[PDB]
């Protein structure tokens, strides 16, 4: 069994209760039947066995395949995600292929979510145009790396664009040669062709000249319907002769993976020959990183799940709460109304509720109850998709998900009739504090809150500290763009182009080192050597900001140099106060032990900038905002005992190559 | 830690200089292994060469470099050999003539570190400042496809440099000293470009005291350098040191032997030891551009047939010639290389005088590559008898050379300068060459060679040919055409690719071995032929027009490139498909790769035109492809590789 992996593809033809939700003892029994991956729509079986063929107003049902419900590794592992078979951006009704690209898109960003490790999309057509360029843009321009199995028809007369009288020379490879070439010839390691057999075998299949040339492409699977017999013995569901050459004569490697597909409406042996279609089969072919933009990036599951993981933090969150609880519930309340900003998939809000509990339990012992209203809001469509399956089945729908931009409530509340919060609750902080746009979310949300609103975090600041390292700098300027990167998204104000073939690229005008040495980073100091002994504060931050104090910056950080060293630059840190006494910090001198939530940042010189014993060092950081974004402006200023003066060039000017958008 | 797990090294010194030794290296790293230590370092020049000293005028000059590699498999050098440049070496020589000798041998010695094949290899720094090294330095690690680890060897202490100076010496030390080099070399990645310290008897300041010791963590550490200059036991300081800076195990550690004229009980070297420790494309290979690293040849050995073959050629032309009558035959093997051709000429006299018969081989093995040489000499002596004349030159100008050291005319002239795809190392340039002073008579094995070229489709071959990339520690590797590294706004060395770097890619040949893909033809082309001896001088030049037919669709990505060729009459040799030797794996098949994938159905006619151009400095080829339609129809691709500005074979 092991070297043979077998998936089954949900069909409309085991579409039970509630099976999106029960995804988990769905691929388990189906795994006991003896095959180990599935082919399930990503979208959810409700939404990609709907149908459209109804009024103007029959709207496609939203995406409901909760990630929640199985731990990520195995969504990676087992779950292969189809696009709905609805979906058509090639439609020959212009408005219907509109809609289909919007919803293409959202199950993409789907599927990057569930953090799936391959994608099955089902191609209709002898030509697919539009579908090729959605995809095309995607892929090229995604920083994942997902694989991507293009499934095709049985034969060319299934398609729906099929003229039998214009088809002068097309056969199911021409499709799938056209789809590759439309999409850019994306690496076969990572673009695959899925071929779909039944029980007609066309030529192509057939004669050696043609069946030889999918050697020659980057075939990842065999689609197999159960269009098939039970020829001898106890009825061998079997396959054949020509079948058989098929399945044995493409099969290389044992990666290729083997889907089965449910046609006929044949609960089979009251669901246990499943396992015999399965054994059939088998037996025929035998450290830098970006600092996160959450704002303006959806995080998938993945990052969330490690966000998890980290459960000092949430600690900590509680903790505040509780005082917060405290400060305000000494007054003898009875309810209270808390926002959560930016719930992720909701740690905190669990989290906060078991506040409002062990508050109750230790504070309001023997008398009446404080009760509190929780509103979590949110921007993240998946993630809203994760925090409704956790509203049902741990929260008892006692809180309200608002889908927006925080930034955003201060219209649609008193509209949707939501009252002003008390207390307002966010995690929004990079590793240099206010890296992550927090600032500008938090202050979106004040003209709606009370005078009396506590926000927590109160405060955050951001510190900073001169090292050495030669590993490091060295690493930050040598990060290359491979051809398969060429279109990923600058971190700066740039975005990808297409080029004069018509293929997506992302160039950097400011120079490619330039380009490296211009950015913020987050990494695990390895081979440094601190310069100062201790740290210097860099930028403070204090919510609610009701008077609307400016949210830039600007600053000079001095120190002194004990020693003959090189400087390569400077590790940035912030500290935070939840609330009063409650807080938790990633400055070495006070870093909360046991944290792996935070790696330190870096703001990097373009070289390594050279120093010894005596020479003060001015580090200028301003924090610059835009209409559109935020972002630091840095260099230095080296003075030697003698008050010579010399000063490095200012890094990222208009935030060229490292830009916060919004 | 444990044993195995601290790795200790023996450099070598005058202290050990016994006789004959760059001819005995093996015998030498055994005992040094039986004295408990894996690894060995080890001047490349060979000791002869390396503790040379410079005192005369120009009338006395430095050993030539004579250390063989034939002594030992490569893979042995490569694992236990480090090698180590001549301490007499002085780029930054204060005087003007010695210093131009310097680089001049620095760049022999670092060519020769290339050639045997070793891993590490280790520089001593004797300056403050060096600027001509590093600057020599630079371009090499630059330039060179070559990766490979290499150790800034540390003096003792900022005192004993040659320019030092303790009136200017401001603020300078160890770790300036290891900054400016490794800046001046323009701070190559550390997991190449490291810094070994030499810990002297007197310990220093920045060594002990902490805060300055702990540079050297921010700093790619390699390996520590240990005098002998010590009792076995080690002092306190010495300890914390030795124990402080060490954080990885894989750090490395070399004995150097300074004071001890030797150990009173020889044990006293295991000793120290131990009190230590107690702390697929490829390009088409190029030998006339570019001198072979001796692995290549070491690989290009185990191609038994194409000796055997050659070898059968050659009691072929001795039946032939020697059936004459005559006593005594002359052969230019023109190419040696390390020379097992040359062996298996005077291996096919020897065995040819028994069989068919006397008939004495007289053997002249020309040769350009100046590290085969080394090769070719211990050759020469230890297998050859010395009957056999070296001649380190450029075959092609030879027939001047001829009459000076009173070469002889060749009645045969034995060569193998053919790639993959035939006539793609320039073979018929250089006999062109040897041409003009061979007798009427000369047969030249081998007489002739064809080209030839096969339809193919695999998209995965076309992919990974277009997604080629360079990344930043590549950046100054010289183009396979025309252009060559320059100076960028840092001066940092970069290879410009004006045509760009997709096209770049798309107007080159390959050599790879078919994974996965399909041909869209049964049998192979005639594209280029030669013939030698050239007695006429023809050109070079070519032009041809193949064609092939296409019977389904199908995406044809390019052509797969092949060759064929006779040694002499019947017997030969061939990569084609079908007439291929079989049990070779000499040649791997060419890749012609078309720019994109060209789309072809059933009754396709498709015309390959190649146009193998010459030019007064190199050699390249020019190609397309014009696809006609059963109706007659006929589009044409854009002429790849013009001008060999992609691709350009130099001479
Ligand atoms: N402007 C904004 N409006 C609404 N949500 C935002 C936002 N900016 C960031 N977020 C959300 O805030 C989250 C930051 S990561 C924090 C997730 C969760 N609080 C945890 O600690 O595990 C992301 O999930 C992102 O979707
Ligand atoms: N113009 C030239 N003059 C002298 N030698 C040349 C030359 N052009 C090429 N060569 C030599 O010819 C050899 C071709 S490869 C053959 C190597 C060797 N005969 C073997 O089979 O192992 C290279 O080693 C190169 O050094």
């Amino acid at each position: 069994n092991s070297r043979i992996h077998i998936g089954w593809m949900a069909t409309t033809l085991d579409v039970a209760e509630n099976l999106d939700r029960h995804v988990a003892t769905f691929c388990t029994r189906l795994g006991e039947f003896k095959y180990n991956f599935v082919v399930y729509p990503i979208g959810g079986v409700v939404r990609a066995f709907w149908t459209p063929n109804g009024s103007a107003e029959n709207h496609p049902p939203v995406i409901d395949l909760p990630d929640v419900q199985l731990r990520n590794d195995l969504w990676e592992s087992y779950v292969v995600g189809k696009i709905s078979p609805w979906i058509d951006c090639d439609s020959s009704d212009p408005a219907f292929a509109s809609l289909s690209e919007e919803h293409l898109l959202k199950e993409l960003s789907y599927i990057c979510y569930l953090g799936l490790q391959t994608m099955a999309i089902e191609l209709t057509r002898i030509s697919s145009p539009r579908t090729a360029a959605i995809l095309k843009k995607w892929i090229w321009t995604r920083n994942s790396r997902f694989t991507v199995w293009v499934q095709l028809p049985s034969a060319i007369e299934k398609c729906k664009d099929y003229d039998a009288f214009t088809i002068e020379h097309v056969d199911l490879w021409t499709i799938w040669a056209d789809f590759r070439k439309n999409c850019g010839n994306f690496s076969g390691v990572y673009f695959q062709v899925a071929l779909t057999i039944s029980s007609e075998l066309p030529d192509e299949l057939t004669e050696l000249k043609l069946v030889d040339r999918w050697k020659a492409e980057p075939l990842a699977a065999f689609v197999i319907e159960s269009g098939l017999f039970i020829s001898g013995r106890n009825g061998e569901a079997s396959i054949p002769s020509a079948h058989i050459n098929l399945l044995k004569h493409l099969w290389t490697t044992d990666a290729l993976r083997i889907v089965l597909r449910a046609t006929t409406d044949t609960f089979k042996y009251n669901t246990s020959i499943k396992s015999e279609y399965s054994q059939a089969l088998r037996h025929a072919v035998r450290v830098l990183q970006a600092p996160l933009q959450p704002l303006s990036e959806n995080l998938d599951s993945g990052v969330y799940n490690t966000f998890e993981q980290d459960q000092i933090k949430y600690d900590v969150y509680g903790e505040a709460v509780v005082g917060a609880l405290k400060d305000l519930g000494a007054d003898g309340r009875k309810t209270v109304v808390i926002y959560l900003l930016g719930g992720g998939r909701g740690p905190i809000g669990t989290k906060i509720l078991k506040s409002e509990r062990e508050y109750n339990n230790t504070f309001r012992q023997g008398q009446e109850s404080l009760k509190v209203k929780l509103y979590i809001v949110e921007k993240n469509p998946n993630a809203i998709v994760t925090l409704k399956y956790m509203n049902v089945r741990t929260w008892k729908r006692r809180v309200t998900i608002i889908e927006s931009d925080m930034r955003s409530l201060p219209g649609i509340a008193k509209d949707r009739g939501f009252e002003q919060p008390d207390i307002i609750v966010s995690e929004l902080l990079g590793s240099f504090g206010d890296n992550e746009l927090s600032p500008e979310c938090l202050d979106g949300v004040t003209g709606f809150l009370k005078p009396t609103t506590i926000s927590i975090p109160q405060k955050y600041t951001s510190y900073v500290k001169p090292i050495m390292s030669t590993h490091i700098h060295q690493t930050i300027k040598a990060q290359s763009i491979p051809y398969l990167s060429r279109a990923i998204p600058s971190h700066g104000r740039g975005e990808p182009e297409l080029d004069e073939d018509e293929m997506w690229i992302q160039k950097y005008p400011q120079g490619h080192v330039r380009n490296n040495m211009d950015q913020i980073y987050v990494v695990y100091l390895s081979k440094y050597i601190p310069l100062a002994e201790t740290t210097k504060p860099v930028f403070t931050f204090e919510h609610p900001n009701f008077m609307n104090s400016s949210n830039e910056r600007s600053d000079s950080i001095e120190f002194v140099m004990d020693r003959n060293a090189d400087l390569m630059g400077f590790a940035g840190y912030f500290d935070l106060q939840l609330y009063k006494t409650v807080m938790l910090s990633i400055e070495p001198s006070t870093h909360t032990p046991g944290m792996v939530s935070w790696f330190p940042a870096v703001i990097p010189l373009r070289d390594q900038l050279r120093v010894g014993e005596g020479d003060r060092i001015s580090l200028k950081i301003d924090r610059k905002v835009d209409n559109t974004g935020v972002w630091y402006e840095w260099h230095v200023e080296k003075k030697k005992t003698n008050g010579e003066s010399v000063s490095t060039p200012i890094q990222n000017p208009n935030g060229e190559s490292y830009y916060m958008r919004m």
